[PDB]
């Protein structure tokens, strides 16, 4: 077993945006779409994702409120 490599990542990455949450058969479709790599690692994975860009865009703003107006 190798971690999240290039193509099997891609598939994920690809699959989350062919299949959205709103689907309640997206990770069976995900499964089709990324072999070799779990359901439980493509939820966690997609789950870390969606935490980190909430991260980085939440700091960005307070970096533009900061410049945007003087305390």
């Amino acid at each position: 077993f190798t971690p999240w490599t290039t193509e099997e990542q891609k598939l994920l990455e690809q699959a989350l945006k062919t299949y959205p949450v709103n689907t309640p058969e997206r990770w069976k479709k995900i499964a089709e779409a990324v072999p070799g790599r779990t359901k439980k690692d493509c939820m966690k994975r997609y789950k870390e994702l969606v935490e980190m860009v909430k991260a980085k865009k939440a700091a960005q703003e307070q970096v533009l409120n900061a410049s945007r107006a003087k305390k």
